[PDB]
């Protein structure tokens, strides 16, 4: 388990906004973690040791911050590296899930062949929120037959209750920086 | 401190190619079966880490989104800070804008003011080598930062649509790994 040293630099690695994208809300930034070269690596080593031993075969992101955790994390592990994509933009066989926006509806899509029984995914993504995209994304993992019982995240806000709502889906979080507020 | 052969080939046969995605006549390279085999992905990390391991990069920039893919990888091979360019409205501190054409149109990318500083010897990486105009919209972001770009890296260069020389002619020298064909 991390060092309390190691979660402090990444706390204080994380930048923070008043009223972005609205009024209320402490935006907290984690562009400011992917500039600085020790908090980056340090993120990727802590996710890639939490999950060394959990029998990973493949870790999907989503698009776009989701990339930029999930993808080291696979090259960490030695495994595939699966996008979920906004629609229209992977070229091959697709399935698509349906989640709610701030302002409406979109989608989330995969690769029908990138996932198949007996893979065991583990989800990445910068920052857990509600959780809507996290639910999404397992859905698909799972419609394909993959296995997911984790996800790991760089931000928790425990305020917005994402980590309870998806343990009710089977989905154990584990995240590095937790923040309060919305 | 060269690719031999067999990884060039390993790369180039890891590529899936679509034909009529994303409009009829195109040939479509799909960089998703080379991310999906844990080989193919780390071979292209490791010869792109290796051509700038001696060249004092201080910042790589990566392209939303599959260069985010390379870019951010690279970034951590290289040891040096990752710095993302968007599309509008992604990034909350305080941006400039260039503006590309599509094949339609126009749309813009973003980069943060205060990523890039006079001093910074910057890498661009994509994923796919095609026009290059959102490498020439980028390198201008990082010129006006006052950033010193002389370089940009791809999985896939399409030599038939000219990009590498549109790119010398901005003082940009280009490496790529995986040569295709066509548009
Ligand atoms: N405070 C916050 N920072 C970043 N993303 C968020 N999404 C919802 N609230 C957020
Ligand atoms: N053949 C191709 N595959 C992928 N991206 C492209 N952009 C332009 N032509 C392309
Ligand atoms: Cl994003
Ligand atoms: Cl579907
Ligand atoms: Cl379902
Ligand atoms: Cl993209
Ligand atoms: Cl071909
Ligand atoms: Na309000
Ligand atoms: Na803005």
């Amino acid at each position: 388990t991390a060092t309390a040293q190691q979660l402090e630099y990444l706390k204080n690695s994380i930048k923070s906004i008043q009223d972005y994208p609205k009024p209320g809300i402490l935006f907290r930034d984690v562009t400011s973690l992917l500039e600085d070269p020790k908090a980056y690596a340090l993120s990727i080593d802590l996710l890639v040791e939490r999950y060394k031993n959990a029998g990973i075969t493949k870790v999907v992101g989503t698009e776009a911050r989701g990339f930029l955790f999930g993808a080291p994390v696979a090259l960490g592990l030695g495994v595939g590296f699966v996008p979920v994509r906004k629609p229209g933009k992977l070229p091959r066989e697709t399935i698509s899930e349906t989640y709610d926006l701030e302002y409406g509806t979109d989608q989330l899509e995969i690769h029908v062949d990138a996932i198949k029984p007996g893979d065991k995914v583990l989800v990445v993504d910068d920052l857990l929120a509600t959780g809507g995209t996290i639910e999404a994304t397992v859905k698909l993992i799972r419609r394909l037959g993959g296995e997911v019982a984790d996800a790991a995240f760089i931000i928790n806000l425990f305020d917005l209750g994402g980590e309870q709502r998806l343990e009710k889906q089977g989905i154990t979080s584990y995240s590095l920086v937790p923040f309060p507020g919305h």
